[PDB]
């Protein structure tokens, strides 16, 4: 505790709430991914992405870990809140919730950027750009895909067709 | 007959009429396999899954058979009889057979364990665990999720489309 | 400007005019792959097509230049028009827009063609046989091939069942 | 909810439960891992010692879930609570904790096994003698192993000469 | 000096003195360096420590140089002032001077970022991210870990006893 340098009290707590929010999301994932694994649902690549993402979560939540001991500042960490659904719906519903779980981690991480900024935290900043900030708007991006390539193939025989058509000719 | 040591004439009969039970499996397989190689159901993919599985049945069958050879106790053969149905309607109808037929399998493993801890036959019990238990229950937990896939795909167009995502998108 | 023989000022100008075309239709091919990557429209495959074609047009403009320089005439570069739309529709409208870029295209290539015959150009009339002319009847067939698929689609269950049936059993 | 067969509502609460509690393990073993990758701590080999059981625990509650789905029953997830000390003193300090929480995994593990006999639910009883009573056993000698060396090293100029010896000339 | 393009006389004046604060660095890790290598001191590890050190800064300071010709700056340099002892004491003492130096750089790199920033030059900001700060919190962070285990090392045989414990039993 002879390290920290330029790392104010209001980024260590909002790191420690953050590592809980992804926490939370990583759990919500295993949810999901255990969800589409039941007999009665039984959509298997479903699974393995929410699995994957669970994976991906709980790996932000230790690299913001590492940086806080990098920081010098000191982990603390509380209760993990259950997922907010015992059952996910379909594959329309689950991707649904799954969009605004990840808004809400980008809005945490924008906000955490704009306390570093305020706190002239440059380290802070350049952590979160580098290693969140893409990933989260690329996630995010491919999830709007598969809701419209989603909503296309359950809405009309024109979409699944479309759909189709890409799949089996283009690629 | 020199060898038998623990191993009851009940455990004795009751695996004998558990290598019936596999091998009246096995042809039932056979039947459903060539019904779905008829030109006028032609689903080659059905008739390769259910060959496969009349092979699983009959080396269940023949690993019974050393068992009992191995514990001393004498192989006994009775008439097999032929399989419930000469036609077997859709993949549906197929794999609901395919999962009352499993179940019953399942359940005969399940009182000739119960035979065997009431026998004090470890041999036996572990026997079972370790070779048809644990196969049983991943058989049975993937044609549940067979019949929930098909369930999807013929029941309407939202069904076919999330089908059809899991299958083109995420796999 | 000591190498000049057998160039007219006429096929000069009309190289210069089709680099234009190319160049704007290159331009057009960029707009549509870029529509097909909006997450509201999500066609990856459908982009990709695009863009390739974007960079076909591309290299058809650098070889006519590079030739334009070749036969001692001088490149001269317009303003390049915005393409004819902002958003481009469904698949099958993109695909109808298309070819009808390209039979424009084809219909500059013949009149040149038909100029450099007038002007006794054999070069012009063989280096447009050689590198454009079967490129151009090649792609519109393709296109042509898959307006036909995207209309079987989009439009029955008959027409997806026989598309479906070349897909998954023949190819 | 076509493949449940002789698994119990007993047993399948009884093992929410305990993917708790593995869970809640994984979460403390998080905790004891950044503890020690502190820069006033700084024992990075403690840290990964650590870390890696938080995957282990991690792992086992997906096993329990993957099991729970190959089985019928339905996975529900609760609050996860933080771990029991926020910081967890020497390695003795920390090791004598890891060894507490192993104890209480293992009495868990031997109550599920024993709803499992009384239901006569042989499937879970050889589930969980496969994956997980020898893995207890294994770990918790190693912790106790562990234990006893690090007593050895801190108590006094014998033990750690004792130490020594076994490090530097038997190995 | 046609190539000048939003780079501030503060911050080429800033990046100069920054040039010789890393030089001043380097020559005080190169006397550390040596003075780990005298016959009467002789910890070849440490010595070997600190020469890669000196590298490290001489190696940051020809990258600002880089980059200040990449601005259109001119580089100018100054006398490198000789390092504060020409004695190091014990290995924590030279471990205390160390993170005292690479807090001092740390601190002038953030100073110059601040510059950066208010002059609105977002290439030296992201350079300094890039190259520099996630480097210094790094060291740092090493640094501190060190002077841990050196604390611990020469303070007690319960702290020899546990780090031996982390060295030659987990790593
Ligand atoms: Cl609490
Ligand atoms: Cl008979
Ligand atoms: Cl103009
Ligand atoms: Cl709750
Ligand atoms: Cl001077």
């Amino acid at each position: 505790s002879q390290i920290r340098q330029n790392y104010s009290t209001e980024v260590e707590a909002a790191v420690n709430r953050l590592v809980n929010l992804y926490l939370r999301a990583s759990y919500t994932y295993l949810s999901l991914g255990f969800y589409f694994d039941r007999d009665d649902v039984a959509l298997e690549g479903v699974c393995h992405f929410f699995r994957e993402l669970a994976e991906e979560k709980r790996e932000g939540a230790e690299r913001l870990l590492k940086m806080q001991n990098q920081r010098g500042g000191r982990a603390l960490f509380q209760d993990l809140q259950k997922p907010s659904q015992d059952e996910w719906g379909t594959t329309l519903d689950a991707m649904k919730a799954a969009i605004v779980l990840e808004k809400s981690l980008n809005q945490a991480l924008l906000d955490l950027h704009a306390l570093g900024s305020a706190q002239a935290d440059p380290h802070l900043c350049d952590f979160l750009e580098s290693h969140f900030l893409d990933e989260e708007v690329k996630l995010i991006k491919k999830m709007g895909d598969h809701l419209t390539n989603i909503q296309r193939l359950v809405g009309s025989q024109a979409g699944l067709g479309e759909y189709l058509f890409e799949c089996c000719t283009l690629k």
